[PDB]
């Protein structure tokens, strides 16, 4: 019996007033200093489980991951995706999707032309809108938008846009627009006071709208792979899900489900990695000895005369480093995505009833001073042994764990060292201001930490 402590909830309101509105996750900490590692909060009247520090996470996620394999409240959104798709569906529904979705998101998973193949692609056209900008100062959140969101579209569509397309734009702007207005920490809020539904329709109407654009923009491209699929040859996201669908015996399986599959990979994997690699490009403009380190490991490992390729990743400790250094830093999902327990579970000393919604701090992991000594300081050491080789963490957990750990983590990895190394290779990163004048502190937006707004110029290598 009983539900871990926690602070004492106001009536109805719940602990909101003592959350930090612009940081969830500090707050968070704070109440773990004189609670522990595990403790309840209330986002209105249902309670939420906390889980604080590596072992609290590990234990929960990994360990008893089948009982916190739920997704939690994640209103809105979890509408529109109607309990399909991935990441907001349960049960048998998602644990479908998500077979399929990572068997088919392997890197040869989809044909002869791996999902590597792909971004290389991409790493090529995003190096040539960058000598477009022809070394002015621009600002490159734009651009770094278009290269996840194309990749997407390369693995889902087999196809990928020109910076330009009307379309393209109008799907990242629509699926912008939607997740801006769909952003909050909380999340469980919208399950919550629907008075203020009303209060602010804004947030909520324009989602039909785009979110509508979205499914409209992929079902459209469906309709035209059924003309062209060949059994045999599955060459994308779509082929392979129509030829599950074409046998079958499976039910989870319909033009609607694909729709909504595809929704949340987009959803999923444009802004996340879009973020990143825009905080990328801030933390090298902000410690230009790492950018310069990188290149160095660039051109004796790869050279001026080639594209760079997954193979060199193991052969590049420093750059990997730096990679695992700016998501570890960024801390990307301080409050991960929201679980929820499948079954009354007994954790620790502790009685959870089965639906409760369960918030992972993985600012805690991936900040944690005994894991990475001076966890505030960026710092590529943090990944490095004495012998200047690649060292991994278990607390390296910007990508979740356990049973809903995230799907496209091979994909955005892969995006981020090809993108980085491709941009390095060829550029040179320059502020306009002083590295000590940069401001590298996060704002939370909706779910995640994003950079300041800076610019910078590409200058050409030759
Ligand atoms: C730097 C980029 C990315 C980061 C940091 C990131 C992080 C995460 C995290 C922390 C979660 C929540 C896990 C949980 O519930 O415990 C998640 C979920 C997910 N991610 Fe990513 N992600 C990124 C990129 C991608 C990409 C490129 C795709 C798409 C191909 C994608 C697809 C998914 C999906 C489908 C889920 C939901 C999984 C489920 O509920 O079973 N992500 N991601
Ligand atoms: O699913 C979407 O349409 C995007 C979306 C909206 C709200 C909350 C989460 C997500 N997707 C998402 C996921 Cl699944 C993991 C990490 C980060 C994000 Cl933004």
């Amino acid at each position: 019996g009983k539900l871990p402590p926690g602070p004492t909830p106001f009536p109805i309101i719940g602990n909101i007033l003592q959350i930090d509105a612009k940081d969830i996750s500090k707050s968070l900490t704070k109440f773990s200093e004189c609670y522990g590692p595990v403790f309840t909060v209330y986002l209105g009247m249902k309670p939420t489980v906390v889980l604080h520090g590596y072992e609290a996470v590990k234990e929960a996620l990994v360990d008893l991951g089948e009982e916190f394999a739920g997704r939690g409240s994640v209103p809105i959104l979890e509408k529109v995706s109607k309990g399909l798709g991935i990441a907001f569906s349960n049960a048998k529904t998602w644990k479908e999707m998500r077979r399929f979705s990572l068997m088919t998101l392997r890197n040869f998973g989809m044909g002869k032309r791996s999902i590597e193949d792909r971004i290389q692609e991409e790493a090529r056209c995003l190096v040539e809108e960058l000598r477009k900008t022809n070394a002015s100062p621009c600002d490159p959140t734009f651009i770094l938008g278009c290269a996840p969101c194309n990749v997407i579209c390369s693995v889902i569509f087999h196809n990928r846009f020109d910076y330009k397309d009307e379309e393209f734009l109008k799907l990242m702007e629509s699926l912008h627009e939607n997740v801006e207005l769909l952003g909050t920490p909380w999340l469980q809020v919208y399950n919550n006071f629907p008075a203020l539904l009303d209060y602010f329709p804004g947030i909520h109407k324009t989602l039909l709208k785009n979110a509508d654009y979205i499914k409209n923009f992929i079902m459209e491209k469906v309709k035209e792979h059924q003309k062209l699929l060949d059994v045999n040859n599955p060459r994308d996201f779509i082929d392979c899900f129509l030829i599950k669908m074409e046998q079958e015996n499976n039910l989870e399986f319909t033009l609607e489900s694909l729709v909504i599959a595809v929704s949340d990979l987009f959803g999923a994997g444009t802004e996340t990695t879009s973020t990143t690699l825009r905080y990328s490009l801030l933390l090298l403009l902000k410690h230009p000895e790492v950018a310069a380190r990188v290149q160095e490991e660039i051109e004796r490992v790869i050279g001026r005369h080639r594209s760079p390729c997954m193979q060199d990743r193991s052969r590049m400790p420093y750059t990997d480093a730096v990679i695992h250094e700016i998501q570890r830093f960024i801390d990307l999902l301080p409050t991960n995505l929201p679980h929820a327990v499948t079954r009354d579970v007994r954790f620790r000393n502790y009685f959870i009833p089965k639906g409760t919604d369960i918030i992972t701090s993985l600012t805690s992991v991936l900040h944690d001073e005994k894991a990475f000594p001076n966890p505030k300081v960026f710092d590529p050491g943090h990944f490095l042994d004495e012998s200047g080789n690649f060292k991994k963490s278990d607390y390296f957990m910007p990508f979740s764990a356990g049973k809903r750990m995230c799907v496209g983590e091979g994909l955005a990895r892969m995006e981020l060292f090809l993108f980085l190394t491709s941009i390095l290779q060829n550029f040179k990163l320059q502020s306009l201001v002083e590295p000590k004048d940069l401001d590298i502190t996060a704002v939370v937006n909706g779910f995640v930490s994003v950079p300041p707004s800076y610019q910078l110029c590409f200058i050409p290598i030759h």
